[PDB]
Formats: C-alpha cells, structure tokens, sequence
C-alpha cells in the first residue's frame, strides 16, 4: 500500500550543460494503480538553457501501472521505500550526450527524485542548444531487463523529438537501476512500457517552465 | 468572444467498417484559449470494433491555439458559429481506407460534431481488424492551405501508430473544409498545426470507452 493512493512527487536536478549551469525544481503527484503522471516543472536559475523536452526523460518509473499478473515484474515498487540509483547515458544523435545519476526513493510521504546532469559536446548549431525542438512528445516503448550479477536492471529505449523543420531528432538511452537497500527486490522477467507524454504551459506562471502529463503502463507479458 | 471561455463539446458518429455498423458518443469540453481538448468516448453500440486509436482524428480543429499574430490564419473560427464541413479519406498503409463526412457547427451553446464513418477493404489479418494497435498516440503536423475557387481549406498529414510488436502503422490523412455559411471566411496562408494527444480509461466507466487529452497550437508563421 505504498503507491496505492496519490502520491506527492518532488523533483531536483542540477545541471550543468556546455558549461551552462541551471537548476529546475518540479512538483506533481502520481497514481500508480493509473499509471497517471501530472507534474510542473521550473526552471529556478532563469531560462532553461537546453530545450524542456530534452529533460522529460531525466525529470520516475515506479508510477508505471503494472497490470497485476505483471507485479512480480515491478521492480521499480519492489525497492521502495528505500529507493534506487537511476543511471543512464543519453547520446543524441548527431550531437551531444547527457550523463545522470539519480536517487529516487521516498522521503516522508514524497517520492523524491534528485537529479545530477552533465551534458558534453553539443553542437550550438545543433537542434538542442540550437533550440529547433518542436514542444511535444510523442509515445515510446522502453524495454527492461534484468541484471543478474549486479540485482537490477538494464533498461533501453530510443527516443523520437519533433524538431520544427518537421524532422526527428532521436535520442538514444542507456540505462541502469540497482536498489539503494540491501534487502530482496524483484528481478523481472525481459518486459516493456508503453508511456504517453503531453506537454503544455500554464497560463499563470511567469517563470520559465514545463507542465507534463503522462500516461505509462507496462506490458510485454 | 466565441471561443474565449471554455466550450462544451459534443461528438456523434455513425460508423460501417466491413459491415460491422457500431456508434460512438462523445462529451468533453475545450479551451481554445489554450488549445486544450477534454473528451470522453462511450461506444453506445457495444464493442467497438475497430481500434480506438485510429478514430481519434475523425472524432474539431477549431480548438487551436492560434497564436495572435497568426489569428487571421484561423479558418476553423472564422467560420463559426454556422460551421463547416470536414471530409477526409484515410488510407491506412497497406489496409483499407476511412471516409468519412463531418458536420462541425455550434448548436446552442455546445460546439456540435456529427459524422458518418464508412471504412472498407479492411484486412482481418490486418492491424486494424486485428486489433495489433497499441493504445497510445504521438505528435503530428497538420498542414493547411487555402483552397481557391472552393473557398476553404485542403489539409493533410500522416498519422503514426504504434503496434504491440514495436512497429509503426502510418495512415494518410487527405483533408477538405468549406464553410457551411454563405459568409465570408478567412483563407489562410500556408501553415500547420502541432498536435499532441494521450489515451486513458475512466476508472469508473464500464463501457467500452476512450478518454482523450490533447493539445494543439498553431504554428508556422
């Protein structure tokens, strides 16, 4: 009865891209037993100075809804309360590439994911700092797998960014998740999620900032 | 002062697809202010016998955001509140093909959509009768240009939808609106519209349904 409910989700990255040093706080809430996502981001040091999309990915998985002959397949809930270590390496194509470490586990009644980025060797005629990316997202499947030696798992996806001139920037990610506690987690067999992202703008705040939706259910079994 | 609020929405369509007669019904509200699209889709005849998604273009661009320095672009609320007719023809690569005949007018206070659905030539092997399509959708550009002589506008785009087994079934959109009034109407300059949609289910809804959020914003000016 951890995710059973609506849970507060807080959200803290740093980053540091090109040199261009910024940090973006974010609140929301989720519904695990929906899968459901709704969180506000801002960006608390002034304008963002990489495209808002570029950071969806960065910016929970353990609100997927996982269908319940699926449950032992969850291990994002499996290590809950005390959490996991997201990893991942982002390459864009053509372009620069993203590094985060994350914590996500809970701290009181939040869920809490803090964040640390570096971003190298982007192109500044490049659709990222560019800015050409088009404010949407679409839909992606992102495949698990269980890491045997190491207790977690190995997660890997693509990702498909609208850029103005009406073209695709695809983003390729390589990712790692290992418990933070030392107890038992699940270990899942190889499955997928299906996420379903909207981004929009809210008409009363000033500062510079992202409003997401998001709809992510698992499957594959 | 049409479209400054926030406008109710009702949606009826009649469908035939290889024989299979079903109707779907549909309430929910926009913010064109916003671009904002709340609806909720109850199929009255049962089970729905085609995938949801690929009836989700079919079930009112008049809900874009235009942003104001393109607000003479903007056909769709030019053309309120007597309405205008959408036809389209969609071919779903390498299946059969939508047609479909729409009336979009304001009835009262609600903003009313009739439609009548024939789809035909539709494999049962295929995706669409096979039911293969994922319960999800991306983000699409919607092309618009001023048609001439008939006074209105020809739209077109492709719509990609994601099968269970990673693939991707695209579906070409080709697109009429004419006023239904015998007023003038503003015909646009070139331009397109980005779409962003997400698919749920009402928790607390028995019948076969389809609940749907999506964002629209003009563009390309």
């Amino acid at each position: 009865e951890l995710f059973t409910g609506v849970v507060p989700i807080l959200v803290e990255l740093d980053g540091d891209v090109n040199g261009h040093k910024f940090s973006v706080s974010g609140e929301g809430e989720g519904d695990a037993t929906y899968g459901k996502l709704t969180l506000k981001f801002i960006c608390t040091t002034g304008k963002l100075p990489v495209p808002w999309p570029t950071l969806v990915t960065t910016l929970v998985q353990c609100f997927s809804r996982y269908p319940d002959h699926m449950k032992r397949h969850d291990f994002f809930k499996s290590a809950m309360p005390e959490g996991y270590v997201q990893e991942r390496t982002i390459f864009f194509k053509d372009d620069g590439n993203y590094k985060t470490r994350a914590e996500v586990k809970f701290e009181g009644d939040t869920l809490v994911n803090r964040i640390e980025l570096k971003g190298i060797d982007f192109k500044e005629d490049g659709n990222i700092l560019g800015h050409k990316l088009e404010y949407n997202y679409n839909s992606h499947n992102v495949y698990i797998m269980a890491d045997k030696q190491k207790n977690g798992i190995k997660v890997n996806f693509k990702t498909r960014h609208n850029i103005e001139d009406g073209s695709v920037q695809l983003a390729d990610h390589y990712q790692q998740n290992t418990p933070i506690g030392d107890g038992p987690v699940l270990l899942p067999d190889n499955h997928y999620l299906s996420t379903q992202s909207a981004l929009s703008k809210d008409p009363n705040e000033k500062r510079d900032h992202m409003v997401l939706l998001e709809f992510v259910t698992a499957a594959g079994i």
